[PDB]
């Protein structure tokens, strides 16, 4: 019968499109950067860093907060250790502060103990949340803790857009695949590159009033800024905050040069099934406040070309076009032997 | 006249696509990869071993027979060494075996060795499967052992599908060019990519009720997901399997590490134990024993089936939708901007 | 509501596309040059150096005036410093010059500087030229010096070319990111791909009577004869004139090999004399501007030959582009061959 | 008006393409591979050997007759001696012959000397052959020689082919910008991708009965059978035969590989002996002809048994291409192994 594979399109990530600029009367100092992450949690800048073991603890939690976002803790703990992480953040001035939940055996108990230490935002992530085990965990989670503000994830298509907002979920996290330390495309050979999937959820999203977050294979500010145009609410991210001394981990020195180590959770390492992410060392980068610095400068300038001055201007104003691989090399400084250091590329 | 060149489609390859989640209902421990080899032969694995003399012979057979596949042992050796082998792997247990046939003058004689020694199936092997020596030397097999079962190949049009059914197979094997280690499209000019051939193939395939297979060009665990979800019945792997202890062929030292020598059946290197070369020789990293390779390949697929709500292989087909990304899509999907430290024993 | 973000079109650069040849009565050497920059101004040759501290001064644009062609003296430096580079172009014989101008505190007070200094065109040049303080800024130095030629930019879509040229300019300058130093496609996410803005942005500026420069991202001659065959009048460039001699900056010899610091504006290192969209390094050295424009040059009018134009109207008016793959680029540029002499136009 | 720049198409060089294998009842050594050149000159294999002065001077034609394609004599020399490397191909048993004519002030003196020595073919070959002097030039040569065989080029659009064969062309060379050494397209941004070139020229020779030669850019023994399955009657190289040991230039050795020279004819070097559009460099010593002619062969006759064609003619009507990405390419050549052995056909 007609069941049977079928190619349903051309899907896009950030560097397959660019945003064209519009007629602007604001400049870059005079944009917003207010988001709703749900609708009861607004942030000051639309970024979160990843629940991941070496991105996210108490202390990457807290210097979030300072710079208006927010950090999501991981959950590679004790129940009891993320909820002393959970409330060190609140306790540093009443920071806002997440907690990431997976379908398990003890997900009521995680749950019930983030929830007595305050945390704001609870993050049920899965490698499939478009699944029984995630909506069925959202129905079980928003019947004891009505009001507690639950983020689902990670989905890829509108359907699952839909199916978690009717399991009560506050807002749905976007992203399988395009992490920078994932191989689930190679290993399972299933995702939607991350523009496509971004856009798709946003626009689904809208229809219901749940907000959608773009959750990894963000490199650079302008990606965020897509990202947002595309439609996200907030923007995650493991990679870009990984190398900073706020993440876990001490800053080792290889050959001189200094490194931290950044991995999947689903890798070897981070489960200590079959792995779905690698293990490796990046580049120290420095303190999180001179990296959320260049992000938000980044993400203004993108504005002011667009002549957005609010994030839901610049989501309602953004017009995209393809690039092949020859305007990608345009597009990144090209037949230049770059010495000085940019703090931004 | 009309009677020109035309070009017809764009056609893709693996890496070209990747697989929507579907909303799903099952978890990855709960599925089954039984597959149908053909009509009368079921693998508990739908993995196949390629029938080259780097990868099968007895010991690779059986090993695979052991994990639910069934390994091709391959025709460079004499028809008595050819069927020796065969049933050294038969003697250990029933083990499903298969042996690889030419069209040739000696065709028959070989055919009739491996038979006698009780192989399962034969593979009817040819650089060309949609010619007429392989559709007559399907009919010739089949008119004097109706009962034995022949996969057909290698092919990569519904077209073929067709006149190799027509002709007998049981099953046929679809691959031009894809190989790690072939240079066909190079020298010849000629090939399909091999995710629209599978494709393309398998739904031909299904109409008629015999199973198509994707051999060659898997490189990863996910490749095999989109070649199973494409339609194929199984997945046949040369580079997967050759750096595994039970290929064939010595462990090589090389500057303090360990390989193994891995080589195209069209190499100049394969001919000698006059055409020019279609494939290449070289080595390939030492990957252990089968089993550690075979237990990720499997992990990997379960881990699909999940992803796409799919209890079945058949349920995967019914369901699968392809999206097609672009280069930049591609270095996305893999891990980038990371230098990797330990080892990933599925990357 | 319908407010969303939208995918309008695939939109491409030099790279993407080759010209066709036309059928052809003319030969190289009998092809003119001659390009009208403003209605006002006309050059010789359609060749400009860019406004940057690591381009254009006082001895750049001399020399590039002499050659047929413009020099923009750059505006990171005192307002009396600038006059006086201009000035001592305007001194150096009947010579053009032209001069940059920011949307600033003090934008009317340099202008009068360079104005009293004899500038022949001012260019009114920002990182976001479709934007209220640029076109305020032409409409209050039109309003001023109402022969004054003013060029605004940057721009990149025909509604900016639009409203720039209802502002007042005589000519906009059309490039947002193609730069070999700009970053603002990495930081911002914001550009589009030169060759599409080009022929977008000279259709509108057609219809006006207003002509449009390319800016940036040209690398090699062929890219100048793809640039102005889209319909603009003149080609601006940082990274092919800045290993000149006739440059800012001193030669550097790093591992036996002569080097010129090249640097964006928008680097953290130029503003040091907001988060930077420009990288900082060194390019190689050329030697004298007059054996780069001669190949520059050569190479332009080869192309008009195969184009069959005798005038750049003419190239413009019979411009027909084909788009090519990843592999078709590869074949444009040498293949299979270890190159072993520097050849004057090509790497 | 609507005079202006336009974006026609994607146009597909070979490497973005592989052939369908058809059903096939003949086998590689049953295949025949005589071409008409023009109406009067049958070739026993479609292959030229380019006019270049480190590819074809009389040792080159004659290998290249003795083998069943034809040399092309270069003009980088006078007159008088290329006369003589014509008659000394011609006292070797009367082996074909052609030589290269220029668009030149002495273009009949040549053709008159070459003649004399009964040269078989001329090759009115320039930059760009759709021009007033290669129509006009062709128009005088066959009114004082009217039996005198003349190919003409280099074009690359169908109607170049109609009004070289209006001017009396007998054959027509397709091929702007596709050659390894060749840097037209950088230089001045013009040219065609080869394949598209070839199908469109070819389809238009077709209705004239002109044939067409594919010109440049094959570099495997593949890349010649798409080309005579896009419908070129003959291939001609450089790269691929100026490693061989019968074209000009001494067989040198650096660190134990030998290499010889191969430079464009647009290159300084040999324009030494306007802008450069040709660079210069060293490529693999090959060894003689012969051993290449034989791979090229092979190839090409395995390629016509995957597509069942016993003819040239019949491979042209039954030829059917699909277009690749990127990651099909990766897939087409060997992928994920350390070659240790140097193939005869692929490096
Ligand atoms: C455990 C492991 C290695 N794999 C899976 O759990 N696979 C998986 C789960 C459910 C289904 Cl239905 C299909 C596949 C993992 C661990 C942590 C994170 C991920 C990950 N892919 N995050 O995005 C994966
Ligand atoms: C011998 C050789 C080098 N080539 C051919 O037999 N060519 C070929 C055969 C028939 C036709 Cl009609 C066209 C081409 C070979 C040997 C072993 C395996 C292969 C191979 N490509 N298998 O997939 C090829
Ligand atoms: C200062 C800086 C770094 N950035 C901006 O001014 N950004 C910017 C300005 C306005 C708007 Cl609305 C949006 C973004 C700069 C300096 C020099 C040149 C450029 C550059 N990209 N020219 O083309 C940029
Ligand atoms: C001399 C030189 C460097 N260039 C031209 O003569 N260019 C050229 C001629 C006429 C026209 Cl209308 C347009 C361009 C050359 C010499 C030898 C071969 C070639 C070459 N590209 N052959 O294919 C070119
Ligand atoms: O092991 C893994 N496999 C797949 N995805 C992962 C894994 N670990 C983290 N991720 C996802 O990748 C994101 C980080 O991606 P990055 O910003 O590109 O580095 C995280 O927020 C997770 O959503
Ligand atoms: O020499 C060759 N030329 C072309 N194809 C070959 C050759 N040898 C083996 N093959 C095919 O390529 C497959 C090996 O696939 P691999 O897994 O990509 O290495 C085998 O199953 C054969 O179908
Ligand atoms: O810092 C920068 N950021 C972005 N664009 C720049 C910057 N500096 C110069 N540009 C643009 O890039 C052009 C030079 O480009 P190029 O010829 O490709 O090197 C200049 O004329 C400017 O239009
Ligand atoms: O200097 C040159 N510029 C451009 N094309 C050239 C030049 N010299 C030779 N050619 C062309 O390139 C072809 C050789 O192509 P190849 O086989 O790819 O190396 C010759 O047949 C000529 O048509
Ligand atoms: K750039
Ligand atoms: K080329
Ligand atoms: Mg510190």
């Amino acid at each position: 019968s007609n069941a049977m594979a079928r190619i349903l399109k051309t899907a896009y990530t950030f560097d397959d499109v660019l945003l064209v600029p519009n007629k602007s009367e604001v400049l870059p100092n005079e944009v917003s950067l207010k988001t709703q992450l749900t609708k009861k949690i607004q942030l000051n800048i639309p970024l979160m860093s990843a629940s991941m073991d070496t991105v996210t603890e108490s202390k990457m939690a807290i210097a979030m907060a300072r710079e208006g976002g927010i950090g999501i803790i991981h959950k590679n703990m004790t129940i009891e250790d993320q909820a002393r992480e959970v409330d060190r953040v609140k306790r540093s001035g009443g920071l806002l502060c997440g907690a990431s939940i997976g379908v398990t055996n003890d997900m009521m108990e995680r749950v019930d103990a983030v929830v007595k230490a305050k945390v704001d935002v609870i993050v049920l992530d899965t490698a499939h949340g478009h699944s029984k085990g995630v909506i069925e965990g959202v129905k079980r989670i928003k019947a004891k803790y009505p009001e507690l503000q639950v983020i689902a994830g990670n989905i890829a298509t509108p359907e699952a857009v839909r199916d978690l907002a009717e399991a009560g979920a506050d807002c749905v996290k976007v992203g399988i695949g395009p992490g920078s330390i994932c191989t689930t495309r190679i290993v399972a050979g299933v995702g939607v590159p991350q523009l496509t999937a971004v856009m798709d959820c946003a626009e689904e999203g809208k229809k219901l009033g749940i907000p959608v977050i773009a959750d990894g294979g963000l490199k650079y500010s302008g990606d965020i800024v897509k990202a947002l145009a595309a439609g996200a609410c907030a923007a995650m991210m493991g990679s870009i905050f990984a190398g900073c001394e706020e993440a876990p981990g001490a800053i080792e020195i290889y050959q001189g040069r200094s490194y931290k180590v950044y991995r999947g959770m689903g890798s070897l390492g981070a489960m200590a099934f079959v792995p779905e992410g690698v293990e490796g060392r990046i580049a120290y980068k420095g303190h999180l406040a001179d990296t959320i610095y260049q992000l938000i400068g980044g993400i203004k300038s993108g504005m002011g070309y667009l002549g957005a001055p609010t994030l839901e201007n610049l989501y309602e104003n953004a017009n995209f076009v393809v690039q092949t691989s020859a305007g990608f090399r345009e597009s990144h400084p090209h037949d230049i032997n770059i010495t000085k250091e940019a703090p931004n590329y």
